[PDB]
């Protein structure tokens, strides 16, 4: 309960519920967005860090499935294994499929390292709708299910652009803070500027802003979603937990990563 995995899972829930209706059923909570975009609605653990009773899971899952079906939505679930050990396996037993177990990497302010910027390379926090549009366009083809539309309060999220000779070429974003926790996501670089360290700069600078102006005390991310094998360790990030991404049969199962 006092651990980093539970802290991250709890903060994720706290963030998600600000814009989603809850269907709480025992150890699970279904979260339904106003929009039908599939990944905006999902289930997560209702009580990170608290033991669960596996006997409740079949009824809980059917309750949530019913709520999703009423909206013609397909169910996926995201867990943190260490926050609710064994829960994913009970979900699999009752019809879900684990598609991936991505690592959750984390860093605290005193451990973050922002690399030196090469010649011509600068950074700026996103400060307009048009800069946010550029950020979304740069990151756009990357897998992203967790700063958009632009809003001015860094505690409520934000993004950064890395520029080369004044032109945006890379980006990263941070989510609204919850319990001092932010997720860094939306990392990308233009194809023309890949493999030059610019995604790592973006990640580092976004993390730094989340801490300096956003009020975050912990940042986490999951890697590889932009297809780049950059080494987040150079920035101070370290593996701290294991995410588990599950999908129901049919629907968007093939799209889940």
């Amino acid at each position: 309960a006092m651990g980093i995995a539970a802290r991250i899972a709890s903060a994720q829930l706290q963030g998600l519920v600000r814009s989603r209706r809850q269907v709480v059923a025992g150890p699970l909570v279904g979260l339904l967005h106003d929009e039908d975009v599939w990944f905006l609605s999902r289930a997560v653990a209702a009580e990170p860090g608290v033991p669960f009773d596996p006997a409740e899971v079949p009824w809980a899952l059917e309750t949530i499935r019913k709520a999703f079906a009423a909206e013609d939505r397909w169910l996926s679930a995201e867990l943190v294994e260490e926050a609710n050990p064994g829960l994913a396996y009970v979900l699999v037993e009752h019809g879900m499929t684990i598609v991936s177990r991505p690592p959750l990497l984390a860093v605290e302010p005193g451990d973050l390292l922002v690399p030196e910027f090469p010649a011509g390379v600068t950074a700026a926090v996103v400060a307009s709708a048009e800069e946010q549009e550029a950020a979304n366009a740069i990151a756009g083809d990357a897998y992203e299910t967790d700063a958009s539309p632009f809003q001015p309060e860094p505690a409520d999220g934000g993004a950064v652009l890395i520029r080369m000779d004044g032109v945006p070429v890379a980006t990263a974003a941070w989510t609204a803070i919850a319990d001092g926790v932010t997720e860094v996501a939306g990392v990308g670089t233009l194809h023309s500027h890949r493999r030059q360290g610019l995604g790592a700069l973006a990640t580092a600078y976004a993390t730094q802003q989340a801490f300096e102006v956003g009020g975050a005390t912990l940042a986490w991310l999951t890697p590889g979603d932009d297809g780049a094998d950059r080494i987040y360790r150079r920035l101070g990030y370290e593996p701290k937990a294991t995410a588990v991404h599950l999908g129901d049969p049919g629907g968007h199962l093939a799209d889940l990563r």
